[PDB]
């Protein structure tokens, strides 16, 4: 019951992220969970990327969603710009244990200072519930 699987659909939406100060980054979305990695495309030059994409992964009413937004780098490693995390148990309790298209909005936190908030991220969940 709480090890049965959905398929779960995640669209990214948008981020707002703070300005660095000329170029900006040119972020993409990479969501982890249960063993799965999923990353959107990415959108170039924007401190406000609007992906608007739809992903899916498999995971239980319990699982734990992981997001990086990353720049993308053609010379070396795309750099991390932040992360955040959301609870599927959380937000089934927040939304009477069906998730139908609920749009969530997540603080990002720095890399290297992660009590710093860099900006934040919004998705849409569709395709799971308890019960
Ligand atoms: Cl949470």
């Amino acid at each position: 019951s709480l090890t049965m699987k959905s398929q779960l659909q995640i669209t990214v939406i948008s981020a707002k992220l703070k300005e660095n100060k000329w170029f900006g980054p040119s972020p993409y979305v990479e969501v982890t969970v249960d063993g799965q990695s999923k990353k959107t495309e990415k959108c170039n030059n924007t401190n406000s990327p609007k992906w608007k994409q739809p992903l899916t992964v498999i995971v239980t009413p319990v699982s734990k969603l992981h997001f990086r937004v990353w720049s993308h780098q053609t010379l070396k490693s795309d750099v991390l710009l932040g992360t955040a995390a959301l609870d599927i148990y959380e937000t089934l309790k927040s939304n009477n244990m069906k998730l139908e298209e609920v749009v969530v909005t997540l603080q990002l936190g720095g890399d290297k200072e992660p009590t710093e908030t860099i900006g934040d991220l919004s998705i849409c969940l569709d395709g799971l519930q308890l019960e």
